[PDB]
């Protein structure tokens, strides 16, 4: 409807797939080559469904910071016959706060969903479902199950993926450029 939603749609329509694990359907962001991200709590195994196609997982890493604290991002390399548009140049280099963010989700259940979540806070530490978690972004929107893996964008930047919420607020794990140095 405006430039915020224009940037979000541009990411969703080229750089997401529907990922299915035994824990459910997730919005999965593709970053470059056959490399994609998903919340760690999706529990990625050796085989994953990608747009309902059985797909071997070539590698997967649940990321932690150098303090050995959970980041709640799993980076997946997919045995797929097609590369993602390379969007690594939209990723921020540093931890930050933002204005005017959009949370965008695409599953069988929530296709073509865009939420204007507003101001994004560099919240930092959160006890997320009993897991100490670092580099958490917070927005004041009442997010619901089905939105995990949702992409958080400003105009010009892909800043994070939705990983949880408490009924009043939503929580995203930061994406940083340094996660995807080739
Ligand atoms: C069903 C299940 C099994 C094991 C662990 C969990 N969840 C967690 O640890 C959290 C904290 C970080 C995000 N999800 N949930």
């Amino acid at each position: 409807m405006g430039p915020g939603f224009d940037f979000a749609q541009a990411i969703m329509k080229k750089n997401t797939v529907i990922a299915r694990t035994e824990k459910g359907e997730f919005t999965m962001l593709g970053v470059y080559d056959r490399v994609a991200v998903i919340p760690t709590h999706a529990s990625v195994g050796e085989i994953i469904y990608i747009n309902d196609v059985e797909t071997r997982v070539l590698d997967a890493c649940a990321l932690r910071d150098l303090t050995d604290t959970n980041l709640e991002i799993t980076i997946v390399k997919l045995d797929r016959n097609q590369k993602f548009r390379d969007i690594r140049h939209f990723l921020p280099r540093c931890e930050d706060d933002y204005n005017d963010a959009v949370l965008s989700v695409h599953t069988s259940k929530f296709p073509n969903m865009y939420i204007p979540v507003g101001q994004v806070t560099n919240y930092g530490f959160l006890n997320l479902g009993g897991t100490p978690t670092h580099r958490i972004l917070m927005y004041n929107f009442p997010t619901r199950a089905g939105q995990c893996g949702g992409v958080v964008t400003t105009t010009g930047k892909v800043i994070g993926i939705h990983v949880g919420g408490n009924g009043a607020q939503g929580f995203a794990a930061m994406l940083l450029h340094s996660y995807f140095t080739d």
